[PDB]
């Protein structure tokens, strides 16, 4: 009846949210109180978005559209303080939608594999008449879509198809992975999450590592570790909604130069695929259960962990 978790891949994989799924699929969602909480990490996390394009802006000299930006800018700076502690005042809101609205300011968004920025940043700048609201109140997606780099380790239980697992978390910064071997013990599966759009990206450690292949480097350590042989690898290829808008603007080629395909969906993420499995040392007696998913999706991941829940049904 026990069944133990591990969720394991590089930074911004997206295992924090597919543990906020268990509890809108398993649970009851999140209550009004635990949304609250939440409100502060939307404001704070919007902000730091904005801020972030800013910020690109003086670094890869990119004017603002419309001149009067500037003074909205210095006025970003003088009311900022507030959002972080909850507090989204019509005065903020306004500041923010001309920003986000400006054509200097769209065009560094744009180029933002240039820089380090949300993946959440167009979702909350794009909604923030809403979110900005009084009496504003996140919704389980604005919860699904905050961003906080996990450090520690984080157990979460819940019941499902009569089996009580036990889903463990961590940080896949650099400066976290030291961590992971404090949860090796007694895995029934590990589900490694990797972010599909990240091919053309590189680590916030360092500008000069392409993160899919960092992710790589991982993904070959523990699915050829000894100690895991006979533990279920479950392979998360995710932000599929990100990469699928992404292929038809970015060369794949950028992370693997010999990639021959189509800018298209299927052939790109089936090629992705190729080369995670492929790391595999033990293809006759170690197998790989891999799915496609967009964590923040729901439904998705719904008839997703369905499917991994029957393998491991099946299988432990
Ligand atoms: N559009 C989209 N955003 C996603 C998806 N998966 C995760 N995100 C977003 O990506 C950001 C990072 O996700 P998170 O779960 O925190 O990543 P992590 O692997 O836990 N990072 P860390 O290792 O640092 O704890 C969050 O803003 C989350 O909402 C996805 O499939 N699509
Ligand atoms: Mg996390």
């Amino acid at each position: 009846r026990e069944v133990k978790l591990l969720l394991l891949g590089a930074g911004e994989s997206g295992k924090s949210t597919i543990v906020k799924q268990m509890k809108i699929i398993h649970e009851a969602g999140y209550s009004e109180e635990e949304c609250k909480q939440y409100k502060a990490v939307v404001y704070s996390n919007t902000i730091q978005s904005i801020i972030a394009i800013i910020r690109a802006m003086g670094r890869l000299k990119i004017d603002f559209g419309d001149a009067a930006r500037a003074d909205d800018a210095r006025q970003l700076f003088v009311l900022a303080g507030a959002a972080e502690e909850g507090f989204m005042t019509a005065e903020l809101a306004g500041v923010i939608k001309r920003l986000w609205k400006d054509s200097g300011v769209q065009a560094c968004f744009n180029r933002s594999r240039e820089y380090q920025l949300n993946d959440s940043a167009a979702y909350y700048l794009n909604d923030l008449d809403r979110i900005a609201q009084p009496n504003y109140i996140p919704t389980q997606q604005d919860v699904l879509r905050t961003r906080v780099k996990t450090t520690g380790i984080v157990e979460t239980h819940f019941t499902f198809k009569d089996l009580h697992f036990k889903m463990f978390d961590v940080g896949g910064q650099r400066s976290e992975r030291k961590k992971w071997i404090h949860c090796f013990e007694g895995v029934t599966a590990i589900i490694f999450c990797v972010a599909l759009s990240d091919y053309d990206l590189v680590l916030a450690e360092d500008e000069e590592m392409n993160r899919m292949h960092e992710s790589m480097k991982l993904f070959d350590s523990i699915c050829n570790n000894k100690w895991f042989t006979d533990t279920s690898i479950i392979l998360f290829l995710n932000k599929k909604d990100l990469f699928e808008e992404k292929i038809k603007k970015s060369p794949l080629t950028i992370c693997y130069p010999e990639y021959a395909g189509s800018n298209t969906y299927e052939e790109a993420a089936a090629y992705i695929q190729c080369q995670f499995e492929d790391l595999n040392k033990r293809k006759d007696t170690k197998e790989i259960y891999t799915h496609f998913t967009c964590a923040t999706d729901t439904k998705n991941v719904q008839f997703v962990f369905d499917a991994v829940t029957d393998v491991i049904i099946k299988n432990n």
